[PDB]
């Protein structure tokens, strides 16, 4: 095995993202005949996604995943990809990463500044909200102590619909559900069938608020050491990883629901228009974080239509 690479997620092993980055290193393996094997290190054994990124900056990691939004840690203006409602679907994910002045520009500081190589782009679900309680309405969410992952736009979506935003290590998510410490969560339907929240929450309501995709990255020192040949394996087995990988989220999403609903979640369809006007006050803030360069990305991004 001529280069033992490494491949550190957030995801466990029996999410989709897993079995997208299981199908990567068994193609790698294969099409560069044995020379690259690719070891997977999940659920955050090798540190957070902050600093599995460092990690690929130094070369001490190969690769891993990232959201386009986390990148609002150093790039305020990324956050636009998870401001909630703005991007309506996937289509429009693409083309705000790929297509835009702001996007390609992105791409290059994340070489240049973060030492990353993007090789593909992947849908990972559409983020719902599970609770302890109905959420019939945005009245519902009132008081609801909701656990968000610690990244501002989600802590935004939290506040502003009227909850209490309750930042919480993943981990220890099932168990705060599970004893009522904690009423609720979001995420895709995908990962709430993975860590089986569903046995936890009684309901689910499709809120549909931020969209989430998953970038394949590679260390450009990592990448650079590699033959063209090998460079050229890699890079077509992340797009091919990435299609798979989109697969999942699709079908998933056309099955979770009712397979939620045979194991006991009621599942509700409050009125999003309350929900979107909710939102005004937080591109407002946006805004005057980011400027008339951010107001000019968010502009340019609410044109895009598919």
């Amino acid at each position: 095995a001529e280069y033992d690479l490494k491949f550190g997620m957030n995801a466990g092993t029996s999410s989709n993202e897993y079995k997208a980055a299981e199908m990567f290193a068994k193609e790698v393996k294969e099409k560069s005949n044995g020379k690259i094997e690719i070891s997977l290190y999940p659920s955050s054994q090798l540190g957070d996604d902050r600093a599995m990124l460092k990690q690929l900056k130094d070369g001490a990691l190969d690769f891993t995943f990232a959201e386009s939004a986390r990148f609002q840690l150093f790039y305020p203006e990324a956050a636009v990809f998870a401001l909630p409602y703005v991007i309506t679907n996937y289509e429009v994910a693409q083309k705000a990463l790929h297509d835009t002045a702001f996007g390609k520009d992105l791409i290059q500081k994340m070489n240049k500044e973060l030492g990353l190589t993007l090789l593909s782009q992947a849908y990972n679900g559409t983020r719902q909200t599970t609770s302890n309680r109905a959420i019939n309405g945005i009245a519902d969410m009132k008081g609801l102590k909701l656990r968000v992952p610690n990244a501002a736009t989600n802590l935004a979506y939290a506040k502003y619909v009227g909850a209490s935003p309750t930042p919480m290590a993943f981990s220890e998510v099932y168990l705060a559900l599970q004893t009522n410490s904690v009423d609720g969560q979001e995420n895709p339907l995908a990962t709430v069938q993975a860590q089986k929240f569903y046995e936890v929450q009684k309901y689910l309501a499709i809120t549909n608020h931020i969209l989430n995709d998953q970038l394949y990255l590679v260390s450009s020192e990592t990448f650079a050491d590699l033959p063209e040949d090998l460079q050229k394996v890699v890079k077509k087995a992340a797009q091919k990883a990435a299609e798979y990988h989109t697969k999942l989220f699709v079908d998933g999403e056309k099955e979770l629901v009712t397979f939620f609903e045979k194991q006991g979640v009621t599942v509700t369809h409050p009125d999003l228009t309350p929900f979107k006007d909710a939102m005004k006050p937080y591109y407002a803030e946006f805004v005057k974080q980011t400027g008339a360069k951010g107001e000019e990305v968010l502009k340019q991004i609410q044109a895009i239509n598919k």
